[PDB]
């Protein structure tokens, strides 16, 4: 479990959204795994606008920070899963890191601020959902 909370918006992996983040719906997107509901209180992360490949992630099956380098956002095809049929996930990266089903919606950051969520993984893989492209996180 896990979200990003920016402005007055949550992002959270959309395969574990609740009835209030679909009765609050901002966007949504299953090829992403990305969903975004309206929020009351403001939050406090940032979202990084960059192209880093280096940062570090949140494992919560190892109550652990790791440093990875990842790969650009891409088009990846994904194995089935208990929340979706094998598929193609877009602005998909992958890193070499411990991950386990719920371990989904840790943060990765860099340098700059929050770089995305973690939405894939197995077999000492871990993937993360990008959000440096959705610039309007920054505003309203
Ligand atoms: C960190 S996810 C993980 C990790 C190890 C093993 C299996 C998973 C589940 C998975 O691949 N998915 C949930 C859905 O969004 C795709
Ligand atoms: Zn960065």
């Amino acid at each position: 479990s896990g979200a990003i909370y920016v402005g007055n918006y949550r992002v959270v992996n959309r395969h574990l959204a609740t009835h209030n983040d679909w009765a609050n719906l901002v966007w949504e997107d299953s090829s992403r795994d990305l969903l975004v509901s309206s929020t009351t209180a403001q939050g406090c992360d940032t979202i990084a606008r960059c192209d880093c490949q280096t940062g570090v992630y949140y494992c919560s099956s190892r109550r652990k920070h790791y440093p990875v380098s990842f790969s650009k956002p891409s088009l990846i095809f994904v194995e089935a899963s208990e929340y979706y049929p094998a598929r193609y996930q877009s602005h998909l990266m992958l890193a070499v890191g411990h991950s386990e089903p719920g371990d989904c919606g840790g943060i990765l950051r860099c340098q700059h601020g929050v770089v995305g969520i973690v939405s894939t993984g197995g077999n000492g893989l871990v993937g993360f959902a990008d959000v440096r492209d959705l610039l309007w996180l920054d505003e309203e």
